[PDB]
């Protein structure tokens, strides 16, 4: 009941009180090991009033305990404060010192981002004053604007209002604030990004004009107060992008491969004492795999193993010759090299997992542990030459916290 984990590249041993003040449930069992289930039962989120002081006061005994002034008077009258309007609206308003805590926890205790070193340099944009779609395209692009910062990017959230009764949510429906159109073809193929052609056809119906290309920035589609969602157009002077080539290969850049600059999730739930705010799009900068390994060569998405591993000239008939393997890691050199060769940010899955191990180390000491999923933390190559690999990490729920939720077009009661 105080685990232990080990590094085996390092032998170090850290020790793990931390999870004892888990409280949400991981899916696995005694006799069942449900880790690399992707969206389990748990991990996905009406709530009474009954169930909403425990999650306050649990929540307010961590923040005042944070402000090194657990259980003063203004603790107590604060308890008081919240119970009372649980009574009255049968909910409550965070502070908006609490939101910012909150926020920087719920991305604290993120076990499957390995970015976390980075959780106390959170900004935190209060839009709980939002009310229509309109006003949520203009939170969202001074998010971006604020977030990309000339390339120099820097770390932000955006809170629109939280979920009251359930049927009047806020709701950016992009999956990410910025994503590349997906066009399924006549002849049945796919142009842009595979994982986005529901949504580009969503946009359509609801109106978008598609310039059916390749990296097509797709629109923003935003739910006020759980009205039918509406269109925006992010201006394109705020999205920055990054034009891919490579630092030996020239004809990389007839590859015409580009991707931008701003990793930027928009349809988790954040749950901070018990409130949910359904809309709650949040920013970093990207580690290179992303959109090298995942985003560039995921048989689901762009898919370009084939046509880079043909300009290279590469024994492409033998599985064995590891030709998939070859043409990877010059993808991924690629990416870096651009980004960096313009100034924006981003870390390579070498310096962001040793930045992780670093960021452990601060959590195990300072915290008593830090909730992590191997899973998703060891990058998508190479592994085992980055220092995750020969990391154990105790996975378990942590609140506040980011939770998944079902894409709102599955779950809107339309008009
Ligand atoms: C600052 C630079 C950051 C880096 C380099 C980073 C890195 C990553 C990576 C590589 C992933 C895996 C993504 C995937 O495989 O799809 C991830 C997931 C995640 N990131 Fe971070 N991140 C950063 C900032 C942030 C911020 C600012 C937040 C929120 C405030 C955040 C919250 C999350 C969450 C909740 C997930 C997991 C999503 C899920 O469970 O599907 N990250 N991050
Ligand atoms: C803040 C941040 C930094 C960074 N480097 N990456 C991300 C990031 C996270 C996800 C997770 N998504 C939820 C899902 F499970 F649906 C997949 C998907 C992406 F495409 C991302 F870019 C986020
Ligand atoms: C089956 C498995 O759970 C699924 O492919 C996960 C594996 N680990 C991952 N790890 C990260 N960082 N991102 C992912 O999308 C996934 N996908
Ligand atoms: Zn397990």
């Amino acid at each position: 009941r105080f685990l232990k984990v080990k590094n085996w590249e390092t032998d170090v041993v850290l020790t793990d009180t931390l999870h004892l003040k888990s409280t949400l449930e991981t899916g696995c069992t005694e006799h069942i090991c449900m880790g690399s289930i992707m969206l389990p039962s748990q991990h996905t989120r009406v709530a009474t009033k009954d169930q909403l002081f425990p999650l306050a006061k649990e929540f307010l005994d961590q923040y005042y305990s944070s402000i090194k002034r657990f259980g003063s008077k203004a603790h107590m009258d604060r308890l008081e404060e919240v119970n009372k309007e649980i009574e009255s609206t049968s909910t409550y308003q965070l502070k908006d010192t609490e939101l910012i805590y909150g926020a920087k926890h719920a991305w604290r205790n993120a076990s499957r981002c390995v970015g976390r070193i980075q959780w106390s340099k959170l900004q935190v944009f209060d839009a709980r004053d939002c009310t229509t779609a309109h006003g949520m395209f203009n939170y969202i692009c001074n998010h971006v604007k604020y977030a990309t910062n000339k390339g120099n990017l820097r770390s932000a959230i955006t809170i629109f209002p939280q979920r009251t009764d359930g049927k009047h949510d806020f709701r950016v429906w992009n999956s990410q604030l910025i994503r590349y159109a997906g066009y399924k073809q006549p002849d049945g193929s796919t142009l842009g990004d595979p994982a986005n052609v529901q949504f580009t056809e969503i946009c359509i119906q609801q109106g978008w004009k598609a310039p059916r290309g390749r990296f097509d920035v797709l629109p923003l589609l935003l739910q006020a107060n759980g009205n039918d969602p509406e269109l925006f157009q992010i201006p394109p002077e705020l999205v920055l992008e990054v034009p891919i080539r490579h630092p030996k290969f020239d004809w990389f850049k007839d590859l015409g491969l580009k991707w931008y600059g701003l990793p930027a999730v928009s349809n988790m739930l954040l749950e901070i004492g018990g409130l949910e705010f359904s809309a709650c799009p949040f920013s970093g900068w990207y580690m290179g795999t992303e959109i090298g390994v995942r985003d560039y060569c995921d048989n689901s998405r762009y898919n370009i193993l084939e046509e880079v591993a043909k300009k290279m000239d590469l024994d492409m008939r033998k599985t064995s010759s590891l030709w998939k393997d070859q043409a990877l890691v010059e993808i991924n050199i690629a990416v870096l090299y651009s980004f960096q060769s313009d100034k924006v940010t981003i870390v390579d899955h070498h310096s962001a997992t040793e930045s992780f191990i670093k960021h452990m180390e601060n959590e195990y000491r300072c915290r008593g542990g830090c909730p992590a999923d191997w899973v998703w933390i060891v990058p998508p190559m190479s592994g085992s030459i980055t220092p995750v690999f020969h990391q154990e990490m105790l996975n378990y729920r942590l609140t506040p916290s980011f939770e998944y939720q079902p894409d709102p077009w599955n779950t809107h009661v339309w008009k």
